[PDB]
C-alpha cells in the first residue's frame, strides 16, 4: 500500500524517469516530489529554482518534452508526481530565464508591475507581530505576487491545470506562509478537481501566522516533527516517543507531512544543528526507520546530493544514470532513498499500513525501544551502546521472517538476503541487536 513519497533534489527528468522504472516503482513509493520544472533564472545555485520568470516547462530540469515523457513513464510505473509551485513570488531584479524570456522591474512575459504588491522589505521582528508584513512584503527581495487578483489567481490555476491535464497528481505550495490562506482558498475554487496538495508552512510556534489556518487547503508540512525527532535521537531518550505526534502539540496526523530532514533545513533554513542528515550516516538510518514504523504523517524521504559544505552550490555535474553507471552513496548523489535501512523502513509502512495502532510499547526508560502494528509488524531500534537483549511481546504469527532492514524476502518465499528473526509461540522474540541498530519485520516478510 503507498504510504510513502520521496523528494528527488535536483533530479532531472531523465534521471527521475529512469529511477521510476527501475527503483522507486518497484520497491513501492507513491509519488516523487520535482524542482521546479517551470522557467527560472540562470545560475548554478539551487536556489535558482525558486526564482520563476514563466511558467513555460523549460528548467534545468530538462523541457517540455522531456518533463512529459518523465509524468507518462513513471504513472506506468505506478508512481505519482508532485510539482513544487511557486504561488507567492516571482524572480528577483532583473536578467534572463532558462527558456530565454527577459524580466526586470518587476515586468515578466506575463506579469506586469501592477500584478505585484507595494514594495516593502519582510524584516525577521515581522513573523512575530505583524501578519500583514509577512504576507505582504518581499521574502528576501522576491517580487510579491498581489495573489488576492483575479488575473494573478487565474494564470496560476491555469498553470497547475496545464500539469494536470498532462498528468501532474500533487503540488506543493512553497511559500505559503507567504500567503493568505484566503487567497489559497479562492485559487483552489479554480482548480481543477481535487489534486493531492500540501502547503509548505514553517511555523515552530509564537508566529503571526500559523500553520493551523492551512489545514483546510491541504496538507501542512509539520516542521517540528523534524526538529523534535531531531534533538531526541541527539540529546533526549528514545522513550520519549512513547507518545509522539499530537500530544507533543503537532498537528493533526492525517494533515501534516513529516520529514527527518528536507532541502532547506539540512542547510541551515528552518532548523538548527540538531536535524539529522546523510552526514549522520547511522543515525540517520535510526531516525529514518522511527519515522516509517510509526503511524504519524505521510513521510517524505529526502534523497540529497553532497553540497561539501556549500549551502548555495548546486547539483552535481553528473547524471545519477552515468551510461549505465549508478552514481550513488558517494561524493555526488547520497540516494537515501535507497539506503537499506529506509528503502526497508518504506516496505515497512506499506505492509503495516492497515493497523495505524501503536501495540505493546516496550523501552528501557532510555534508549531502547520497542512497538508493534498489530499483528502486521513489529520493530525494535537499540541506540544504547550494549546489546538488547530483551524478550518483547508481539501480537505476531509464530514463524520465520525477515529483517526487512537487512534484507528482503526471496520469490518462493523460501528465504532472506539478510537475517532471520523468530517469533515465539507465545508471540514473543528474544531481541540480539547490536548498539546503534534496528530491526523490523511483517506479515508479507514470513518464510516458507
Ligand atoms: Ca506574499
Amino acid at each position: 500500500t503507498p504510504t510513502t513519497f520521496v523528494h528527488l533534489f535536483e533530479w532531472n527528468w531523465q534521471d527521475v524517469a529512469q529511477e521510476c522504472e527501475q527503483y522507486l516503482g518497484p520497491k513501492g513509493y507513491a509519488a516523487v516530489q520535482v524542482s521546479p520544472p517551470n522557467e527560472h533564472i540562470t545560475g548554478s545555485q539551487w536556489w535558482t529554482r525558486y526564482q520563476p520568470v514563466s511558467y513555460e516547462l523549460q528548467s534545468r530540469g530538462g523541457n517540455r518534452a522531456q518533463f512529459i515523457d518523465m509524468v507518462n513513464r513513471c504513472s506506468a510505473a505506478g508512481v505519482d508526481i508532485y510539482v513544487d509551485t511557486l504561488i507567492n513570488h516571482m524572480a528577483a531584479g532583473s536578467g534572463t530565464g532558462t527558456a530565454g524570456n527577459s524580466f526586470g522591474n518587476k515586468s515578466f512575459p506575463i506579469y506586469s508591475p501592477q500584478d505585484f504588491h507595494e514594495s516593502c522589505t519582510i524584516n525577521n521582528s515581522d513573523y512575530g507581530n505583524d501578519r500583514y508584513r509577512v504576507q505582504n512584503c518581499e521574502l528576501v527581495g522576491l517580487a510579491d505576487l498581489d495573489t488576492a487578483s483575479n488575473y494573478v489567481q487565474n494564470t496560476i490555476a491555469a498553470y497547475i491545470n496545464d500539469l494536470q491535464a498532462i498528468g501532474v497528481k500533487g503540488f506543493r505550495f512553497d511559500a505559503s506562509k507567504h500567503v493568505a490562506a484566503s487567497d489559497i482558498q479562492s485559487l483552489m475554487a479554480k482548480v481543477n478537481g481535487s489534486p493531492v496538495v500540501f502547503q509548505e508552512v514553517i511555523d515552530q510556534g509564537g508566529e503571526a501566522v500559523g500553520a493551523s489556518e492551512y489545514l483546510s487547503t491541504g496538507l501542512v508540512t509539520e516542521f517540528k516533527y523534524s526538529t523534535e525527532l531531531g534533538n531526541t535521537f541527539r540529546n533526549g531518550s528514545l522513550a520519549w516517543l512513547s507518545n509522539f505526534g499530537e500530544g507533543w502539540g503537532f498537528m493533526p496526523s492525517s494533515s501534516a507531512v513529516v520529514f527527518v530532514d528536507n532541502h532547506d533545513n539540512q542547510r541551515g533554513h528552518g532548523g538548527a544543528g540538531n536535524v539529522i542528515t546523510f552526514e549522520d550516516g547511522r543515525l540517520y538510518d535510526l531516525a529514518n526507520v522511527f519515522m516509517l514504523a510509526y503511524p504519524y504523517g505521510y513521510p517524505q524521504v529526502m534523497s540529497s546530493y553532497d553540497f561539501h559544505g556549500d549551502t548555495d552550490a548546486g547539483g552535481p555535474n553528473v547524471p545519477v544514470h552515468n551510461n549505465g553507471n549508478l552514481e550513488c552513496f558517494a561524493s555526488n548523489w547520497k540516494c537515501e532513498h535507497r539506503w537499506s535501512y529506509i528503502a526497508g523502513g518504506v516496505d515497512f509502512r506499506n505492509n503495516t499500513a492497515d493497523n495505524w495502532a501503536v501495540t505493546n510499547w516496550w523501552d528501557n526508560t532510555n534508549n531502547q525501544i520497542s512497538f508493534g502494528r498489530g499483528s502486521s509488524g513489529h520493530m525494535a531500534i537499540n541506540k544504547e551502546d550494549s546489546t538488547l537483549t530483551a524478550t518483547v511481546q508481539t501480537d505476531m504469527a509464530s514463524g520465520q521472517y525477515c529483517n526487512v532492514l537487512k534484507g528482503e524476502l526471496s520469490a518462493d518465499a523460501k528465504s532472506c538476503s539478510g537475517e532471520v528473526i523468530t517469533v515465539n509461540s507465545d508471540g514473543t522474540i528474544n531481541l540480539n541487536i547490536g548498539a546503534w541498530d534496528a530491526m523490523a519485520i511483517h506479515k508479507n516478510a514470513k518464510l516458507n
